[PDB]
């Protein structure tokens, strides 16, 4: 497949929201692996602060893993 990118649950965030991982292929800037957060109405992030303060009161994330998208 061409532009191959994948699509995990996030669990830790409230029922709605998924992850996606997309691989880069720019010059030097392949290899790269960039994450993108889309929330119940198809918003598109990509920050940890936001997906906290977004989810902040509705619960705490600052101990969640952006890169790895898990909660620890």
């Amino acid at each position: 497949g061409s532009m191959e990118r994948k699509r995990w649950e996030c669990p830790a965030l409230p029922q709605g929201w998924e992850r996606e991982e997309v691989p880069r292929r720019s010059g030097l800037s392949a290899g790269h692996r960039d994450v993108f957060y889309y929330s119940p109405s198809g918003k598109k992030f990509r920050s940890k602060p936001q997906l906290a303060r977004y989810l902040g009161g509705s619960m705490d994330l600052s101990t969640f893993d952006f890169r790895t998208g898990k909660m620890l």
